[PDB]
């Protein structure tokens, strides 16, 4: 499924994001369309055999099991391929579980690079909460 921005938005608040760890709604929002450009089969694959899944684009050195990464973790207890549902339930646990590790939503290249220290809240303008 490719979501729109204030459908992805209020999906997310649903899930219980807004201000999680302290990161208001629109970090995710802006996370998700770098990562993924809102499209929840996105796949791509790493220059050391891992593969990133969904449309936060999680990564299955650490984070989840798709059978074919030798020597990884599966830290949030989950194939791979529930990270690519329409239904955004297993990929909004699992970043729960990331954003708690200790460097926050640091984890994220594209949010670092381009989310951290701008004006987030325009993400979600005109969207009903
Ligand atoms: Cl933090
Ligand atoms: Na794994």
């Amino acid at each position: 499924k490719v979501f729109g921005r204030c459908e992805l938005a209020a999906a997310m608040k649903r899930h219980g994001l807004d201000n999680y760890r302290g990161y208001s709604l629109g970090n995710w929002v802006c996370a998700a369309k770098f990562e993924s450009n809102f499209n929840t089969q996105a796949t791509n694959r790493n220059t050391d055999g891992s593969t990133d899944y969904g449309i936060l684009q999680i990564n299955s050195r650490w984070w989840c099991n798709d059978g074919r990464t030798p020597g990884s973790r599966n830290l949030c207890n989950i194939p791979c391929s529930a990270l690519l549902s329409s239904d955004i339930t297993a990929s909004v646990n699992c970043a729960k579980k990331i954003v708690s590790d200790g460097n926050g939503m640091n984890a994220w290249v594209a949010w670092r690079n381009r989310c951290k220290g701008t004006d987030v809240q325009a993400w979600i303008r005109g969207c009903r909460l």
